[PDB]
């Protein structure tokens, strides 16, 4: 259904679609900026050397850095609010677009790209819990696979614009690149700032309202009435009142016996569920989706060539994009667990297959094809499953006391764990794939096993609880 | 150097980087020149067209980011003095950062474009809290505090700028020496370290807001903790007590919706406001920020390179030591006295250089009166105009507008630096005598409208204006 609560996710909805921009808007156009730029200038060829190689690396490096930071920093700035904190990421987006479309130089556009991961870092814990607050409770799933759905249109949008270009610089020649290329590519990196403005627009003329949450958390009752009146379209909003006045009591509570997120840690009750979610967003870069994201090209570039890629790069987002949709009806009508380990079971389907054919014969064209349809299978079970499930799951399993200060540091660790599978992927998937992919295949059952024992189902719930701390098991401590 | 000298000190270090990031640029532009290499293409490496078009970017860029700091200063404010100093510090410590990574004309433009929005933000909100922070009967003189810091960076940004060997030659093709490839950026970078130096000592000693937003927005009891601070006496009843009314006309104030824009309808603060305006603006119809900006381009025509650092070095020391004698004055005279001296002092300076360019242009003794008038202005506005604009800004307007119409007022004077500066370099190619006399023109238009217009605003309470009485504020609709 296409509900209030549908138009403010939608709102918050455009901040997702920055992130993803921003997450592939570089590996679009990075050819182009390496020729520019002139990082290879002194070598035979242009578009690979040591120092295009080293550059490149911290220009993801930037990203995610800067993403753990600003996922840090979000839970400081959503303390002083949520539709704030969108205001924030449109209005520093914008800016952090132009800056990256005017650099020239690899240090302006580092300092450009940083910024622009601290921008991705707030939205990843701003706009799930933005959409968790401002939705009915019956479809905070539905609505929360919303998030990483324009997400993923972001990223599709960044490669579908690139086919504008000229689909390749070529690497041996001496030509200079075309004017249009000269243009466009800067002109993507500046297109965030229009929908940066857009989402302003969206925010200050027609969403003008926070979450009923906070404003009930920060004594404005009657304006949490109003905007939960509003997003449940009825004046008789009496049930989810209850959920929040009890859940913000719990919050008061909590405060008034000093439980910051320090304190609740040496408390195992709070430590439990908190180091649950730590290791449930680590684990979703153990899939090494962003292995396949940073390297997208890196990978294929033994065995394939530039128009074959860019069709490959197409349909694979285009069916990452398309396969969140069904995660929408599946989130909700079968649960967040159950859509959990049927993504473990597509990764290991995509992974062991290639492993075992890569330890056959590292060379064979039954792998490279292979490597390309299990490529497709992680992106299926990926896009349907744990991406939309994880920024759900995160903002539903903490007790209220520290919903908001646990999320930003799953969400921290989600990035820090990105650092920490992606960089050394792309040297393993180098030397030996069999390697790589029977410890993702290993990560799969594993985390398979993990989520299956520990993981608790979180559908339905109303706002501030968790299944892991029963109700006194949280007031009479905290 | 009591607490309220602790508060406003921590206040002036944002004045510092003000200073700082305003003749930073000016200290180090040939080296930036020929690294960018704007000037390449021709014979002669530092002097084209294309730096001058470039050049004026530069600084219109500063101009109008300082006109967009202090127009949402004004709505930024309402969230907090120190907040604002806050978000200067950080905004000040990434973009120090920036500029000193620049490597094209395009992101120093926006780099600068920046600096000028902080710029902006410190304008407005530096004066404020140093008004707020401070005992009613020693506001000026602590005002002073920020115009003083503030030259001191100009007289910082200049200093550093001579570790340089200057010699960046227009008529050379040297690459620059490693170290002069390096300490341009570490000059652009420096305001980082300050800004962390700034964001500590407020974070770590001087915590509490100012007494007047604190009664505000409700926090009474930490009102009356953070006045009994600064004042060191517990019994304050009587600033709780102007606080107390200048607040609650705010508070009836926003009753009636009494906004910027509807007290512009209400005749009697209209007045007020356009007062503020026309003497805010009128302070760079002095000329003050075309030898600042252009500092180098009145003298490179009758002064060579050393003497153009000695000059420069020696009139900026000038401006930094004649801002202390203000502290004093300010409070012993009155505003309007310095002022109407000011604008004695700054004629005094200029008709004699317009007379004397019309007697013989190219006089050897031209020159030589040109340098004692341009330190003649120096002292002139710097002990008088400089420090008491920003002081009589936040005095002089009802509490209903007064930091609203404070930060009108501080824009207008960065629009009215962009009417003049820019205007005055091309005038000044051409015609010193008519710049001149226009300046000097502006001195005895300044005068009189301070003689007979500009009240004084010395000793009233915060809160307090002489154009608009407790009773007229009340007048219902
Ligand atoms: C967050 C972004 C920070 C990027 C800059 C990090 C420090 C880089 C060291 O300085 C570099 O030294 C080179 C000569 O040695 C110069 O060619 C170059 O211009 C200069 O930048
Ligand atoms: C106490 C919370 C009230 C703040 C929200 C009020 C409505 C929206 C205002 O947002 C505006 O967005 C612009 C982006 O261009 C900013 O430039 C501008 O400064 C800011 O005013
Ligand atoms: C409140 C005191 C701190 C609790 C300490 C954490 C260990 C107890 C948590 O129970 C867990 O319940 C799961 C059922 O879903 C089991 O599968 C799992 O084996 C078990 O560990
Ligand atoms: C879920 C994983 C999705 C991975 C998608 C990452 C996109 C980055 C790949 O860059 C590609 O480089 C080519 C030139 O080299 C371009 O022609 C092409 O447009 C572009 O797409
Ligand atoms: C985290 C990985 C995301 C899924 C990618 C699946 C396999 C990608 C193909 O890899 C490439 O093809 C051969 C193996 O198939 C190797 O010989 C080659 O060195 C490697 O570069
Ligand atoms: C109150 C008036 C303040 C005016 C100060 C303006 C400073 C900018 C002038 O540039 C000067 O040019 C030289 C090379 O061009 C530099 O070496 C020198 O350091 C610098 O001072
Ligand atoms: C890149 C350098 C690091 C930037 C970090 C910015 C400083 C954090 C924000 O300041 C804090 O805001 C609170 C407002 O309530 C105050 O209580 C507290 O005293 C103050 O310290
Ligand atoms: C804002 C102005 C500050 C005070 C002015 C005095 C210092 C500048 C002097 O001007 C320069 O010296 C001669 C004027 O006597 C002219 O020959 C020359 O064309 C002119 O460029
Ligand atoms: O969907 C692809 C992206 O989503 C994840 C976060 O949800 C990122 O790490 C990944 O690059
Ligand atoms: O030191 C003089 C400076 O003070 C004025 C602001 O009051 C600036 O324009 C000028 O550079």
């Amino acid at each position: 259904f296409f509900s209030t609560s549908f138009k403010y996710v939608l709102s918050a909805c455009i901040a997702s679609f920055i992130f993803g921009y921003q997450v592939s808007v570089l590996n679009t156009i990075k050819n182009f900026i390496v020729v520019e730029f002139e990082w290879c200038k002194g070598e035979k060829d242009r578009l690979n050397c040591s120092n295009n190689t080293i550059q490149s690396s911290f220009l993801l490096a930037s990203v995610f850095i800067g993403a753990v930071l600003g996922c840090g920093f979000s839970g400081y700035l959503v303390q002083f609010g949520r539709r704030l904190s969108l205001l924030i990421i449109y209005n520093f987006f914008f800016l952090v677009s132009i800056l990256t479309s005017i650099t020239h130089h690899f240090h302006t556009i580092l300092f450009a790209r940083l910024l622009s991961g601290f921008g991705i870092g707030l939205v990843t814990v701003s706009v799930p819990m933005y959409i968790s607050e401002m939705t009915h409770k019956d479809k905070k799933g539905a609505y929360g696979v919303m998030h990483q759905l324009f997400i993923t249109f972001g990223i599709f949008v960044a490669v579908m614009l690139g086919l504008a270009m000229g689909e390749g610089p070529k690497a041996d020649s001496t030509e200079p690149l075309t004017s249009f290329a000269k243009l466009w590519w800067r002109l993507m990196f500046l297109f965030p700032s229009v929908i940066s403005l857009i989402g302003i627009l969206a925010l200050v003329v027609f969403f003008k309202e926070e979450t009923p949450y906070f404003l009930f958390e920060k004594g404005r009752i009657e304006e949490s009435k109003n905007i939960l009146k509003k997003i449940y379209e009825t004046d008789n909003v009496d049930e989810p009142l209850n959920a929040i006045k009890e859940a913000v009591e719990q919050n008061e509570s909590a405060k008034k016996n000093s439980l910051s997120l320090l304190s609740a840690l040496k408390i195992p009750s709070y430590r439990y569920v908190i180091i649950l979610g730590c290791l449930l967003s680590g684990l979703q870069q153990f899939t090494g989706i962003n292995v396949l994201v940073s390297n997208s090209n890196e990978l294929y570039k033994e065995f394939l060539d530039s128009h074959l890629i860019t069709i490959l790069s197409v349909v694979m987002t285009a069916v990452n994009f398309l396969m969140t949709f069904p995660a929408i009806y599946i989130v909700e009508k079968l649960g967040r667990k159950t859509l959990l380990l049927w993504g473990c079971v597509g990764v290991l389907v995509a992974y062991l297959p290639t492993a075992i054919a890569n330890e056959i014969n590292r060379n064979s064209n039954f792998v490279k094809i292979l490597s390309i349809v299990a490529t497709f299978v992680m992106i299926i079970s990926f896009a349907v499953s744990y991406g939309p499930v994880l920024w759900i799951y995160l903002h539903e399993m903490f007790p209220s006391e520290i919903k908001d200060s646990a999320a930003s540091l799953a969400s921290l660790v989600n990035w820090v764990c990105a650092i920490i599978v992606v960089f050394p992927s792309d040297i393993i998937i180098k030397k030996s794939p069999s390697i790589l992919f029977i410890v993702f295949s290993v990560m799969s059952i594993l985390t398979f096993f993990f989520i299956f024992f520990f993981i608790k189902e979180t559908k339905g719930g109303e706002i501030g609880t968790s299944p892991y701390i029963t109700m006194e098991e949280r007031q009479k401590h905290m």
